[PDB]
């Protein structure tokens, strides 16, 4: 069984500017966000999953029950809210974010020491890869 618990450091962030543009993030804020290399701190506790995206600019925290649709507040990302469901798809974790934007969601999986995160909106695809790490720092 797949367990995402751990601390993960960003290695690559591919096509993030177009993903942000598709979310209508303003130009000045895209400049800031494109420089960020956030960590992921994940705790999988039964079906309760916490995914913290940690950066020097701000943190974005997801805290949900797998399988249960919830109102996700993305105010700090693109000023939207979505009805979001995160579910298992075999060994992958799928997120569908229903809202104003078509085809918004993400897929997360592990390969070896890598956390893979593919983020999608309106036919744009952004791919991030993080490496599992062990030196922890307070947040
Ligand atoms: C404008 O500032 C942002 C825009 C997008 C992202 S982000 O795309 O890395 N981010 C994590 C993945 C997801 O949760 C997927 O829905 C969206 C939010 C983030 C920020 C600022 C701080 C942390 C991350």
């Amino acid at each position: 069984p797949v367990d995402f618990t751990g601390y993960w450091k960003m290695l690559v962030n591919e096509n993030f500017e177009e993903y942000l543009r598709a979310l209508d993030v303003n130009v000045a804020l895209r400049k800031i966000a494109n420089l960020l290399k956030p960590d992921k701190e994940i705790v999988q506790d039964g079906d309760h999953m916490i995914i913290r995206t940690l950066s020097t600019f701000r943190n974005y925290i997801m805290d949900f029950q797998v399988g249960k649709e919830f109102e996700e507040d993305l105010t700090g990302i693109d000023d939207r809210k979505c009805m979001t469901t995160v579910s298992w798809d075999g060994d992958k974790l799928q997120c569908v974010q229903k809202g104003e934007k078509e085809g918004r969601g993400w897929t997360q999986w592990i390969e070896g020491d890598e956390l893979h995160l593919e983020m999608r909106v309106e036919g744009v695809v952004c791919k991030q890869v993080f490496k599992k790490v062990q030196h922890h720092h307070h947040h």
